[PDB]
């Protein structure tokens, strides 16, 4: 529509973010209401420390969660961190976790990845349609630990044909094309790997702030990664990874939290359109896991200019953002 | 061999460090010493503000280098950076200097001035003055294609200059890539040197784990089979290789550049041990350089290199700049006898 209002230049429905990092204490109450007032619900990584690997423990953070966001309707949607689980342990967590996170530790390849540790768990999460969310590297040379766990998701596609595998936080067109290849394989992409290569990272100067892991790859990958999240394909979902941690550079992470749907908005106006921005945030999500909500959420962005500040910050921790002082395009009321 | 004496008593002779950067005024006063104390000479790279580009101011910095020394024995191999310079120039030039450094455009530390086409032509008058006069091209050779494919993509560039100035001795810098070890021994002309933190590191102990800017520099360090390359050059005192540390200090993230001048010696001297032999040693830092220049010596400098445990400071001090050494808080197994 050619004419339209500077209060309502796009207008978006129930974003989620399949991907999240919440931290937990003093830093969650920090950064949790930075995704609760732009998301209507969010996948909560449990890599904690320690990992939550037991339901008691998992409803303690749940709680921490919900009085910290402040913003309901925001539904943190939870998470255990993988391990050999039960048939019974699954059966009685299924109504409290959205999925599992696998993190592989320890995979050379020439690989040493015994999927027979996985086996029982794996039956019975495909049984109970539970989805297996995994961080897809090895531990070969830094560039290459995306593209050698390809064919451990081949594997794990073969062997458990009905499970859902998500493979988050894509990075490389080899993952972009074997996403293609078998209906249970899906995938989470970030903000930054729409935006970033390596270049961006080491090519010059080096910049730890657009430090991560997976690292930022090649353009071939990049372009691979925008043609799936503008073309909107139905089996891409965005999860930011938001992953912050506190100003002291060399930690893995980027905090995209509060700039995300100005930056998707301005980079999906370029390059696509609002209902493939649509899909990409919450369309296809909900299509994949058949989620529906009671009170939508509904967020319109303005096209009034404002700059990123260099930190959000509280009394206990300062946190260095993505685009940080940048000027962007688009802005929500907040 | 199996029986040796009071410590590993090894002996270097005229050892060259054929790359360093020691930037100019306060900066030079203190990492000259750094580099004059363990070396009898070393190349020294033109890429200052404004970058060296006539005698004049060649001569003013090689004053200030020899100042910055005092009492060392410490020879200086002066070069201009690189551009169009003509037969005149050139042959008035080729005593004051030891070799002209090309720096393409905007690629590195200080290149903005760089040379942006490698239009056959447009360089011929240079290159053929260069080659008829025995001057050396020492090159940093990286495109502004992706990081990693940088150097590599290179080789062409490379390959052309040697086949069309063939007389011309055109030392491929700081290499870092199984694609130039192997150029190397394609073209007689060709020759490189190696830095020592490439001979050690790969791209995961810049950015695998945790991110270290302190072993951040320019090329990048690449991978394994890269790695062993190198050393498989450097281990075997293959001929047309020479030691070329590269040290490039910066002060105190960050710039590319790893200040090693400090610990090279010790660290080469331990590598050498587990890897290879005194003599092949012996070849890369200073006999591979002297056959292929032809370089003699008034008065040897012997330094002798002991295993006497010492700990590198975090930080080499002054008054008007203070620089992060590379190994620095390690344990190094040897030492040279201060
Ligand atoms: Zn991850
Ligand atoms: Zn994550
Ligand atoms: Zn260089
Ligand atoms: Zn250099």
């Amino acid at each position: 529509e050619n004419l339209y209002f500077q209060s309502n230049a796009m207008k978006l429905k129930n974003p989620l973010d399949m991907h999240l990092h919440l931290r937990d204490n003093q830093m969650l109450e920090l950064i949790a209401p930075l995704s609760a007032r732009d998301f209507c619900a969010a996948v909560i990584m449990p890599n904690l420390i320690p990992p939550l690997c037991n339901l008691e423990d998992l409803k303690a953070y749940k709680m921490r969660i919900l009085k910290a966001c402040k913003d309901e309707n925001f539904t943190p949607l939870m998470t255990l961190f993988f391990k050999n689980y039960d048939e019974k342990f699954l059966y009685s967590a299924k109504d409290e976790i959205f999925g599992i996170k696998l993190y592989p530790a320890g995979i050379t390849t020439n690989s040493s990845f015994d999927i027979e540790y996985l086996k029982p768990t794996l039956e019975a999460m495909s049984d109970l349609n539970i989805p297996l969310l995994v961080h897809g590297e090895t531990n070969d040379f830094v560039m290459d630990r995306e593209s050698n766990f390809a064919k451990i998701y081949e594997k794990l596609a073969k062997h458990f044909p009905r499970l859902k595998i998500v493979m988050e936080h894509i990075t490389t067109k080899t993952l972009c094309e074997l996403l293609k290849d078998y209906e249970n394989l899906y995938a989470t992409i970030t903000l930054h790997h729409l935006i970033i290569t390596l270049d961006d990272v080491i090519g010059g100067k080096m910049n730890p702030h657009l430090f991560c892991k997976p690292i930022a790859k090649r353009y071939e990958d990049k372009e691979a990664l925008c043609e799936l999240a503008f073309s909107g394909y139905e089996k891409v979902m965005f999860g930011s990874d938001s992953a912050p941690h506190p100003k002291d550079g060399c930690a893995a992470g980027v905090f995209s939290a509060p700039v995300i749907l100005p930056v998707l908005a301005e980079l999906f106006k370029q390059n696509s359109s609002e209902e493939n921005l649509q899909k990409f945030l919450s369309d296809n999500t909900c299509k994949i896991y058949d989620l529906k909500f009671k009170e939508d959420k509904i967020l319109t962005l303005e096209e009034k200019e404002w700059q990123v500040p260099n930190v959000y910050e509280d009394k206990y921790n300062q946190v260095v953002p993505y685009m940080a002082g940048e000027i962007l395009k688009f802005q929500l009321k907040h």
